[PDB]
């Protein structure tokens, strides 16, 4: 008889994030390029709020689920609204790119190399659709994560992610995980259900393919409401 | 005490469709402009097949649910495949428009006036992804139908539809309901669940708004897999 429990390796244990990261000079320097996204989604009977960041002039990256099902997307930078168009939308990888004419802040650069276990990193975003907040974090591990896409479609997806030790909050989706150099390590998208202090981040490598469509100008749809 | 059953008016009873409609000269004349659609949908672990029809040179109308979740759409006319691009996709009304370069058959015209109860009409399409089939039909009523969109999103939709007396088959979705003049009265999309010989057709008026995007050229997404 082979016994039939299911087991998996735990998320890599790492030290508590350094609380002082909230005051690291990288936070204030990066903040202008981290934007709030508000999406009206009457089909879903919701207003969605999340975070994005500038990837090139007039181009903002966020998660697909931050705009899924919506019919109007506004980007806020420096407490000012900017009209946005969804020009790339990928519910499998979970990334959207927005065209945002005349958006003042400069782009952030994706980090050239992967982060290492135990590294000090920072989640930047807008919890609750409120004020900009830096959330101290620590890298646990780069993993290949398999699971459903944002719609729960039949065929699962496999993506390169970081697990992090952090308290990721609703509204942080779409924001960057930055290193202490102010470069983007990935896009924060989720939190563990059962593992309280664990967040999930799409790696820079995982989202890189989306940039092939950065030159798009026409609106693409925003798909179904997330269940 | 007010009693609490639910009641509704029955679909309008009408005579059985005239079986001779399969041989009406309008069928053969319209057939070249009624195309088969095959959509590869690996996200949904399915191949989807339905029907569409030419609405303007190199432009085909079908239902959104005929291409929902797919990543490749082929149009077949005269037993030949044509590459297609989804350039408009509306899961609320349930209509997609395909750009189909160098598609030989001519367009069909939308009928200028609504059909009347009892009118002889014909459902044209490709049941089971097989051979072209004309299905005799009879108009029951033009109604305003409320219900969920194709994804079961929270907010219901209200659409102008015909109910018809007909045996609508899987694969007929997206095909035209034609009058005896060979003009398009609407787009066949569904069948009653409990009322066996009843089909549902989006009216010409209901789908007319989609034509505002007929000049689109860039691909839009195909949304979520229908559950």
């Amino acid at each position: 008889a082979v016994l039939e429990p299911f087991s998996r390796t735990p998320v890599i244990p790492v030290a508590s994030p350094d609380p002082a990261l909230v005051n690291n000079p990288v936070v204030a320097a990066t903040e202008p390029s981290v934007v709030k996204i508000r999406s009206l989604a009457p089909r879903c009977q919701k207003v969605l709020e999340g975070t994005g960041f500038v990837i090139s002039p007039d181009r903002v990256m966020t998660n697909a689920h931050v705009v899924a099902g919506s019919n109007n997307v506004t980007v806020y930078a420096g407490d000012k609204p900017f009209e946005a168009t969804v020009v790339s939308y990928d519910p499998s990888v979970d990334v959207a790119i927005l065209a945002v004419p005349h958006l003042p802040p400069p782009p952030l650069v994706f980090a050239a190399e992967p982060a290492k276990t135990g590294a000090d990193v920072v989640v930047l975003g807008y919890p609750g659709g409120g004020n900009f907040t830096a959330t101290p974090a620590r890298i646990r591990e780069a993993i290949r994560l398999s699971g459903p896409d944002i719609y729960g479609d039949p065929e699962p997806v496999t993506r390169d992610v970081y697990t992090i030790r952090a308290d990721v909050e609703q509204g942080d989706s779409g924001g960057p995980l930055i290193d202490l150099n102010g470069q983007v390590l990935g896009v924060v998208f989720g939190a563990a259900i059962d593992d309280a202090e664990t967040g999930f981040v799409l790696t820079a490598g995982e989202v890189a393919g989306q940039l092939a469509k950065i030159g798009a100008t026409q609106p693409v749809g925003t798909g179904a409401c997330v269940s």
